[PDB]
Parts: structure tokens; sequence; C-alpha cells
């Protein structure tokens, strides 16, 4: 098989892995590969997952911090070489990191959308238009 | 005295109240600040023009399926194009409605809106660190199996 075809397959493998690990924690060919790898992380990947959940608990990541943190953890994991255990561990790390940038990303999203609106309105003279009308109370009449 | 800056501070309060009351209006029906009452009343007063914008925003977001990554770029292009033909009271209120739907879209989708970033981190790392070539030699992702 080719290097490029594995990269395309990885997207499918990971997305299936994430979905199935999430539902496993709660109480199509490459999809099955990801489906079979998610259930595996109950005995062997138990230590990797326990190590990943600990380091992300102290060092809380955001959608802007996520890259640096992913890279430094991933780089050091493959520093001593590549093996099947570390490859599957990178899928486990990706899952745990996604959970963290969703937890923080969820609770702060309205704040992102709030600034988008405020800024657009200020920068596009909409705020000055409203100010002439007599402010936001002029919308009521 | 009314200033452009004053309106920007007021907008934060208007929008946050609008979002909250628009969500309640949607869940229930199938000491708040002065600007909180403005945002609350705007969400309540639903006329043909505003229902028409919400139906258009619903359709845009259901098709374009914005993620938390392309949320800024999507907001900007929709907003910019909405004010392209000029400013009026109908479009100003519509921008509050768009903001609500854009927040609601991503909240309702969950992990799906945030995993795209992490997905490309994994793929890229593996490709650029020869992990993808290592797997390719083994015979692809099926070689990981028992």
């Amino acid at each position: 098989m080719s290097e490029e075809q594995v990269a395309q397959d990885t997207e499918e493998v990971f997305r299936s892995y994430v979905f199935y690990r999430h539902q496993q924690e709660q109480e199509s060919t490459m999809g099955q590969v990801g489906r079979q790898l998610a259930i595996i992380g109950d005995d062997i990947n138990r230590r990797y997952d326990s190590e990943f959940q600990t380091m992300l608990q102290h060092l809380q990541p955001t959608a802007e911090n996520a890259y640096e943190y992913f890279t430094k953890i991933a780089t050091s994991l493959f520093e001593s070489g590549i093996n099947w255990g570390r490859v599957v561990a990178l899928l486990g790390f990706g899952y745990r990191l996604a959970l963290h940038v969703y937890q923080h990303g969820l609770t702060g999203f309205l704040g992102q959308v709030t600034r988008f609106v405020v800024d657009f309105m200020l920068h596009h003279s909409i705020a000055r238009w409203i100010a002439q009308r007599g402010g936001w109370v002029a919308a009521l009449n």
C-alpha cells in the first residue's frame, strides 16, 4: 500500500475510533478498523489512556493551545521509535485531547460568537448607525 | 450621551439575552439589565421578516455545516454579504438571529464541531513523521488487527 492512501484511511480510522470509544465510555472498511481498535483500549491501552488523562488534567488545553500540546506529547511518544502500540496510543491521545478541546470549546463558544457580532457591528459602522437612532432601545419602536 | 463605543458595550448584553430567550422560545414552544430587556423583547417580537431570515440562516448552516474552526470565516462571509446592500433595522436584528443560529449549530453538533482540528493533527503528524509510510509497508491499517 501507498503512504498517501494510509493518510486518507487515518481520517476514517480515527473518526470511527473517537465515536466508538465515546459510546464505550458511556455507561466502511477503515471504520471497522477504528471500531476494533477502540474496544481494545481496555487492558493494553489502559496505561496509555491513564497517562494521557492525567497530563491533560493538569495542563488544560484550548483550541489555540491544542497544537503545541499535541505535538510535544506525540513527538516524545515516537522519540524511541515506531511500533504498533504507540500508533494505537496516538489515536487514544487524539481522542482524549478532542474531549478536552470540546469541554473547554463548548463552554466558551457563545463568547466567540458574542465577539464576532460586537466586532463586525463596530468595524462595519453598524454600531454608529444604532448610536444615531438612540441606541438599542430604538429597535423596539 | 449615545456613543458608538456605548453601543458596542450594550451589544454584548443585548445578544447574550437574545440568545438565552431565543433558546427558551425554541425549547418551550416546540433583575435583568436594561439592555437585557432589549435583547429579551427582540427575541419575543417575531414578525414575517425575522422568521424569513431565521429560515434562511437555518438552511445555510444545515448545508455549509460550519465547525468551530471555520466558524469565524463563515460568520464573516454571511454577515459581510448581509450588509453589502446597506444598513437597516431588519438586517441589524437579523445579525443577532444569525449569531444565535451559528452558536446553536455548533452546540447541537457536539464533538463533531471540535474533532476536525484534532483529526488533522493526527493525520498530519503521522504523515510527516513517516508513521504513514511505516503502516503502508505493513499493508495499511488492517495490519493493526489480530
